[PDB]
């Protein structure tokens, strides 16, 4: 049996918890922080005849970390599965889902004398949603932009109702970004038909009578009229309900 295999500069030999390793034992050792191995290179030792372990040289080099997770960007090939970042190496990114490269902007990253990886700029920037567009009798609140991720809300003018979802967002979809909702309606809130009185009528009726749109009231030749000449449609709660009661036409 061979004892502790060698000391090697950078790694610690795997042992577990072990003193004693029968021959052909292969121990291999891991290398230590900011240390990375060079690929090809031996890393193992093995316990052969005469407790001698086998030759072994320095196998381990400086090394940044793995390149940190971005939210616009993401790895390519192969850099997606290295681990061996010796310095002055160039790691290269493509933009995600959904977001698009800036032209002026390298999407690539240099490892650092200092096992640091060079700043990254804004290559990949957010998709930009179409219009939210126009509503009809209605408004889009826009927050914060429309970019991807982005959210607006809907309202309506005074006199409509909505009908629809009141926000929408804008969610990845397919190759490009895209609301979540459509544009929602504005519905006119029509008043009741106004009520018809004794003994008068209505100046001038109409179809549909709307947000303070007025009816004017007339009593017949010999009657009196008896309070309000005329009513106005007001709304509350999308809800068209006429300003009061009609007037009365008193003989």
């Amino acid at each position: 049996d061979c004892g502790l295999p060698p000391d090697v500069p950078n790694a610690q030999p795997a042992l577990e918890g072990r003193t004693s390793f029968p021959e052909d034992t292969v121990i291999t050792y891991k290398c230590e922080e900011s240390f990375v191995k060079i690929p090809g290179e031996k890393d193992s030792v093995i316990c052969l005849k005469g407790s001698q372990w086998s030759d072994i040289e320095e196998f381990c080099n400086r090394s940044c970390e793995v390149p940190t997770r971005l939210n616009s960007a993401s790895l390519k090939q192969p850099y997606i599965t290295q681990n061996y970042f010796p310095v002055g190496t160039v790691v290269e990114y493509e933009c995600r889902p959904g977001y698009r490269r800036e032209p002026s902007l390298s999407p690539k990253l240099t490892c650092l004398q200092n096992l640091k990886w060079s700043t990254a700029v804004e290559f990949c920037k957010k998709k930009s949603c179409p219009n939210p567009g126009e509503i009809r009798n209605g408004q889009i609140d826009v927050p914060g932009g429309i970019l991807f991720g982005a959210t607006i809300s809907f309202s309506c003018n005074t006199g409509y109702k909505l009908f629809g979802s009141t926000s929408s967002f804008c969610l990845i979809s397919g190759s490009s970004v895209q609301w979540s909702d459509p544009l929602p309606e504005c519905r006119e809130i029509y008043c009741p038909a106004p009520p018809q009185i004794d003994n008068g009528i209505i100046q001038g009726e109409r179809d549909h009578y709307g947000y303070r749109q007025s009816v004017t009231y007339a009593c017949n030749k010999g009657f009196t009229m008896i309070g309000e000449h005329s009513i106005y449609c007001t709304v509350n709660n999308d809800e068209g309900e006429w300003s009061g009661p009609p007037p009365e036409c008193r003989g």
